[PDB]
């Protein structure tokens, strides 16, 4: 057992590890996003830079839960990285779309693993993920949220001026 | 025979001075499309300023060609610069069209010209198209690629609007 | 098919997609050993700090592949990134060397491809962008490796200590 | 008809047009001298420099007569760009002298014409722009000429060399 | 067997080696020939400044590739540096002359190099060539003809008016 | 015979042409060295970049006496630069140490003729550029020989890691 853990639950620990595998699996989804918009037949140089930004976040999302693992006395363990759920992505408003439906089920299980660090009376825990992930997910969600509105309201996917304009007015 | 001349085959030689008169068919070609945006029915000032850049580039790749003719002791031979095989373009997104036919032809020839260079093992020559062509050529031929592709998702050539928008938010 | 695609085999796509996948793995593999030496019980900051960097530049090297994919009018396809397979700072340094001997025989396999597709373009790419990066990678990893047994690792911790202090630091 | 021609007879267009053609031949034959002194043989490096200055002004010149035929609406319609018809550098400076005043003459022709069609934009455009400047170009390449002539070219190499040093430098 | 050596046939390693002794030769000959212009009896300071310069840089040739053998894994093997084959020169349109034909045959071995190295199947070592070697020998190849070509065309070597104003006015 | 010379001995100018001989010798002795401790299996950066750093400084010694042989009158007289007689720091060190006591010998040698000839400038050049220089070459190298050795070395290799470091950086 760490010579520096103290009041760390071994469930903690592990939910922690999954957490990691869950915010790399993000990073994934968000860099196969990117590129999909980089593609001559798509041609979407800003959504391409929105999703790229957001794989590099996904992925300190992760590092820092790797620091805190190490910082509370636990051991990480990494699991494989599951490959993305779509290898074409259709359209800009379809995959602002799944995007948000992404970072709710981040949220969503950030807010189990706080549900959890509650249960076993781990304070430290429960302000790391209140500080550094609750209030960034409320802004992603409300954000990709914003967008896919705009996006459906100009016309997309059906008009293609619409989505060329937003790329060039709101991603640029 | 020149003093400098060195493991630079005569088939190379001729092919450099083929290739010279290529780039400078380029060269007229995008100058002619250049001006044609230039006229008053048509007025896309944009479009103008990025085909006079293109023109103002294949100038630049002939000139280094016939640098190195010289460095390696072969002898430019000059022909006649045939004229654009279009006089009016019709619109932009088929001026990029033809844009691109034009940047795909002169990729092809110097993909012959590198088979050339390693078959007659010139790995001067060789290294010589890889460093000032091949990749040049790959963007431009990428770049072009992303145009027609958003020119067509906005509604061109039929929507006006739409080169309007495109002219202004990305040939700007 | 696509309207920039020019002289661009399948195999090299689907050599380019497998690289992609390699490259990540090797990201993968780096992160998980700087972690190891940021553990209270490793407590070797700079080959925390070591590793990270590399894991950083393995994520350059697989974005630039699917960046050339789209050059060339492929198609990016993603597989699964598969967890690395750590001792001591010795014995890490020497699985870094492992892999990045393994990374760059993957990458002669793609040039001696692009070499017989006759891909002047991709194999300068190779040449530019990758080939010497492993020779100066596997060349750094081989210093390290002979100075850390020199001074008496893995057996001396004042070794990876100093080695920590006065090489990565 | 365009909605901006007004008194620009249909002559105008068309000896426009030759003269573009004219401007890009004058471009090629100077391309061509450039070059030739570039050659390991020949070797006089301010020569090729002059001459390329000299070839990037005359496609100066033709693109400024591409932008009149579109202020005055008419239309550009491009011919081919013929090749040019060089022993020395003094034989080569007299082969310019003999080309700007052909261009000199074509241009005082273009003149003649628009003064009989009553065109006085096109007329002050070719007395600003281009007239003035053959006048210049002819007295800088006689200058040029005589001067070579003076100290022994072609037959002495030193005198070409030092032409080159010394004038064009 | 060294541990990072992958790749490196063991007769490219040889021709290294063989490399490294003839830029190292090239340095003694431009180095010979510099100081024969120091001497108060020639004294062309600007000739001897020339290939003082040309001494040097071939040295970082052969510390370049002192430094590849290190990096592919192989072993230096040094050899004698034969003395250069003129101690007199005669004059500066002589040297030059030796000078390009001694250029021209490193660029041979060069070329050799690379034949082999292509036909081993190193591309690291044929792109090494490349980049650092092929090219610099082809300008190298072109300066001295063009020096050449001038020093004969002024009255070189008979005239002694001539090589003074060469070396004032074109190595000043 | 030169209109230069004046009171300089055949003798002088031939020991000057056999010095010029062996500083570039004593150049070829460091290179040597120096990439020696550039190879990955002995990967000691700061000797390798120590012995290159004399190995540029022996050029200098010798186009210095290519200098005053023209400046005297001599003619110089080339002859092929043997190659060089590592193990450790240590023993390179040793040898170093070794060398420079030569050159020194050879130098001394060089101002005895010079004495004994009545060249008082010749004598000056050698004291000024030359003989301390051997001085602070040759104590610097038994310090660094002194150290190496209470170190441990060579059977420790941890002693020249650290020497490396914190003498030679
Ligand atoms: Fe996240
Ligand atoms: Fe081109
Ligand atoms: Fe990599
Ligand atoms: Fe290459
Ligand atoms: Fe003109
Ligand atoms: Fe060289
Ligand atoms: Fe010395």
């Amino acid at each position: 057992t760490s010579q520096v853990r103290q009041n760390y639950h071994q469930d903690s620990e592990a939910a922690i590890n999954r957490q990691i595998n869950l915010e790399l699996y993000a990073s994934y989804v968000y860099l196969s996003m990117s590129y999909y918009f980089d593609r001559d037949d798509v041609a979407l140089k800003n959504f391409a830079k929105y999703f790229l930004h957001q794989s590099h976040e996904e992925r300190e999302h992760a590092e820092k839960l790797m620091k805190l693992q190490n910082q509370r006395g636990g051991r990480i363990f990494l699991q494989d990285i599951k490959k993305p759920d779509c290898d074409d992505w259709e359209s800009g408003l379809n995959a602002m779309e799944c995007a948000l439906h992404l970072e709710k089920n981040v949220n969503q299980s950030l807010l189990e693993l706080h549900k959890l660090a509650t249960d076993k009376n781990d304070p430290h825990l429960c302000d790391f993920i209140e500080t550094h992930y609750l209030n960034e997910q409320v802004k992603a969600i409300k954000e990709l949220g914003d967008h896919v509105t705009n996006l459906r309201k100009m016309g997309a996917p059906e008009s293609g001026l619409a989505e060329y304009l937003f790329d060039k007015h709101t991603l640029g």
